């Protein structure tokens, strides 16, 4: 008896949400992020800023592609609408430096800007492998210890999907070119900084099924922060700690129902004493639509990489565990400078047997279990899929509720509470709100009505959740209280029974 | 994207269907197991009784019982049943097998409080004659279990469990003055926790349809596959060295019901299967499938040509060369002669008068390889009907292939877990009707509303579909032609083969065999050009 979708304990409509403030500058919004007290809007040609304290553009950055780049782009058969500069990487390098990469008419490049003035600093440089050529593509970029971690394609034809590290005075490292054991048509979702590792969350064609046709799996991948590459013999200029595993997001039973299409992942956040990520999953395109929110314990992620490795004995075999006696000493995947690998100053010093093993065996046998071994949330027979995810784990007057905000491709935002009262149970989440937030009258212009939520930033200070569409940014209040007997909603933002 | 649910041309709610005649057992929770039409008699098999209902009599609000068969369990079986730890509600004689043996004899088996047994009964008198015999492997112990029974050339073909614990699932043949045959005991290559759905007589074979755990797909968990399997009607079993007193023709294959894409989406859980129906020059079965009970609920109807079914069993056999290697096709060079699964007396096998004369090579191979490599394609390689945005699954199925005044339309009736019947025209398919036929006031017995459809029997002569829930049977008119009354537009637009505009009465009506009147309808196009709404 597969869990039946509960209904929201509050629905809101374009009727109500209509009057929420909107930012408009077609804009072609690529992403948004809050830093300190300013919302950043990354779009075509520009990055606008909004003082979070109609919505007005308080300052804007400007970076238009040179005409020769546009012509070059056009001359490769690209349509005029995509041969512009679309900002696709936006990070703080430090307190003074914004790091900005644009598609730049299918000619990726990166630049440093100044936080305070938005003026240019230093000169531009190749964005190859740091930024996509195509604004339509999903990308990852993140700084850790000054090193830039990125995931995108290296090439104009988008065939060379890469997980890459460059900058920060360390060697540049990449995944093995065209090695489908490493990467098979990935789609990049998220990267997090944790402990000794960067963790990448993406989806790819599952080789575990290369016998049985086209199946997409959700993956988490590990890299050692201190990776220096291989020796001159094996894996030179390439990762030596790359390991990946299937994520497990399922409703269990005598047969398990897997949600395999990874949509979004949160940053690492703290819940019930644990460091976790929350991830939104969907059923594939060709299926009965369904979405799930599973949570993952950083420890469960870590533990998976200590388990057995996967192999395929012959082209006619199922994928099986490697018996431990065939695993070389030192064990692949551990970071030089740690327990029993103290004798290796760097990965450059790792032996051949270790480096050859990890080159050929990047996939772990086990799948990462989720916390509670089931989703915390489900949405099944609706004509939309859950995409973006923003959390507030300090919700309410006593700052102790975990409210999760979920977006969709149709401009719908769901809101739910993960934990009810002081007990700490997580097996009974409450569906607080289903709401349509997309505003046709302020967002549908320049021949474009697209309702895909491009991103969303939660801002406790200003009590609002900023929602990005392609052409507009909507300022939604975290709760709907004004709508009497308003204790009925069990909304921690609004005495109040939530029992 | 993924094809979304179309809406029915006409809708019929519980407040309207409530007038349909209902049988509840007057002339006590019924626990109806199955219904069966024979000639002009509707047989209702239930707990301790088979009720009969005359199909002719134009009934009122209530349908009444004409005569009655009584078979309550012996007290000793009831008490042994409770001694073995079964609940009180479980320890009764539920009738689960009912077949016409001949013109005079009804063959009946009942769970008998977890001690199955069979008797012969006379049609007219409904009283037993002859000794009782064992229902072991002919009828289940447990009422909630699904089972198959069928006669052909006098042989009884049954599919069920032999044991109280329900571990030894079997496909079985006995009686008919022929040998007794079973599927090999505890061999998971033959059957693995099967769920028996339907058996069919066709050509020189009996075809069984069921779901079981997939041995081909034992990686990521237990997965259930739907199957069709064949036996030779003339199977005599093997010889002393191989398959003695066992099938020598048993072969099975995956059934493909899927919506194609980059990744195909399967409906794997076989729900129901029709008898063989003739449709535009083709002999076919129609089958309902759902997504597993633990997934987002979806249902599908797929059709299978008996020729494609037969064709799969001539293709290549599957094998697993090594414990954790994948399942591959056996190359023909390794297939012995005579070919495993060929009936003695058939082309190039006529040399063999009997399966007991098959060589060991043949028998050993079929014992080892009962699974065909290929899956049975459905007709046009996609479902004729899908339900994907509803909280019910589609189960039972009834087809009328001679619908309309010219008896040339194909109308399909679908039942469900929630008392809803759907009606579509096969041709893609045209969603005519959705009706809730469950009657709470006549079918709820205590608190309980068990809205599951136990069986449907279509009766063309009386223009009725009989719908069984576990506590009542509802007499459902094939069409709701009366609804439209004097409105020609809606009457035509309904595009229902059972309904027409009758010029002389100036109204919509059910289109008679007594077609002594003009009967306008447009099924093919539905063209309403020139009519105004009412
Ligand atoms: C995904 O997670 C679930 C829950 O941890 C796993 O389900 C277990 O699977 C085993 C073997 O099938 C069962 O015997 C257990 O009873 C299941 N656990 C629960 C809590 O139901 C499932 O196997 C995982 N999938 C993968 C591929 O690792
Ligand atoms: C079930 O049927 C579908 C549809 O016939 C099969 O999908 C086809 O498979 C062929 C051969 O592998 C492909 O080249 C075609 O592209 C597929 N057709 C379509 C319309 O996509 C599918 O293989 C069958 N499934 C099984 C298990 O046999
Ligand atoms: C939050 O704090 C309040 C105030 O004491 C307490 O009553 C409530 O149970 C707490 N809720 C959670 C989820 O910790
Ligand atoms: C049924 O028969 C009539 C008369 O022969 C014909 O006009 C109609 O097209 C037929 N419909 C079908 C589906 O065969």
């Amino acid at each position: 008896g597969f869990p039946e979708d509960s209904e929201p304990i509050s629905i809101s409509h374009g009727n109500y949400t209509k009057q929420y403030p909107v930012f408009v500058g077609r804009l072609d919004i690529q992403m948004i992020m809050i830093m300190n007290r300013t919302l950043y809007v990354a779009a075509r040609d520009h990055i606008y800023t909004v003082d979070i304290d109609e919505i007005y553009c308080s300052k804007k950055l400007t970076w238009k592609s040179r005409q020769a780049d546009v012509d070059t782009c056009r001359m490769k058969g690209k349509h005029k609408d995509e041969c512009h500069n679309f900002i696709k990487v936006l990070l703080k390098k430090n307190d003074d430096t914004l790091f900005v990469c644009g598609t730049n008419a299918f000619n990726p490049s990166c630049r440093n800007y100044r936080v305070d003035t938005l003026e240019t600093f230093g000169d531009e440089f190749s964005g190859m492998a740091r930024c996509p050529y195509d604004a339509k593509h999903a990308n990852i970029a993140l700084f850790a210890d000054g090193k830039l971690y990125s995931a995108t394609v290296t090439d104009f034809l988008a065939i060379d999907a890469v997980i890459y590290r460059s900058l920060g005075d360390s060697p540049t490292l990449r995944t093995v070119k065209h090695d489908s054991k490493w990467l098979k048509e990935p789609y990049f979702v998220q990267a997090v900084d944790y402990g000794d590792y960067i963790y990448f969350f993406f989806r790819e064609i599952a080789v575990e099924y290369n016998t049985m046709g086209k199946v997409v799996f959700p993956r988490v991948a590990q890299v050692c922060k201190n990776d220096m590459g291989g020796s001159q013999r094996v894996l030179e200029k390439q990762w030596t700690s790359f390991l990946k595993a299937r994520l497990n997001c399922s409703v269990p039973g005598d047969s398990h129902f897997y949600f395999n299409i990874l949509q979004a992942v949160t940053d690492v956040i703290r819940i019930n004493g644990r460091d976790v990520v929350l991830a939104t999953f969907s059923t594939p395109y060709n299926s009965i639509p369904g979405s799930a929110v599973c949570a993952y314990d950083m420890l469960d992620i870590a533990n998976v990489f200590t388990g057995r490795f996967k192999e395929q004995k012959s082209p006619d075999s199922t994928w099986t565990p490697v018996p431990d006696e065939r695993v070389p000493k030192p064990r692949p995947g551990c970071c030089a400078g740690s327990s029993s690998l103290e004798k290796y100053a760097t990965s450059n010093e790792f032996p051949d047997d270790t480096l050859n093993f990890i080159k050929t065996h990047p996939l772990m046998d086990e799948a990462v279990p989720s916390i509670i071994n089931r989703p915390w949330f489900l949405r099944t027979m609706v004509r939309y899929r859950l995409t973006k995810i923003a959390v507030d784990n300090a919700a309410g007057p006593y700052q102790n509720h975990t409210v999760v905000f979920l977006g969709s491709e149709k401009g719908i935002i769901l809101k739910f509470l993960a934990r009810i009262g002081s007990s700490g149970f997580l097996n009974g989440s409450l569906f607080l709100e289903e709401m349509n937030v997309y505003n046709p009258e302020k967002c549908s212009y320049d021949g474009v009505e697209d309702k895909r939520i491009m991103g969303m930033q939660l801002d406790r200070a200003s009590g609002s959740l900023y929602v990005a569409f392609s052409t507009c940014v909507i300022k939604v209040p975290l709760g709907r209280c004004e709508r009497k007997t308003c204790i009925a909603s069990r909304d921690p933002y609004c005495e109040q029974d939530i029992e």
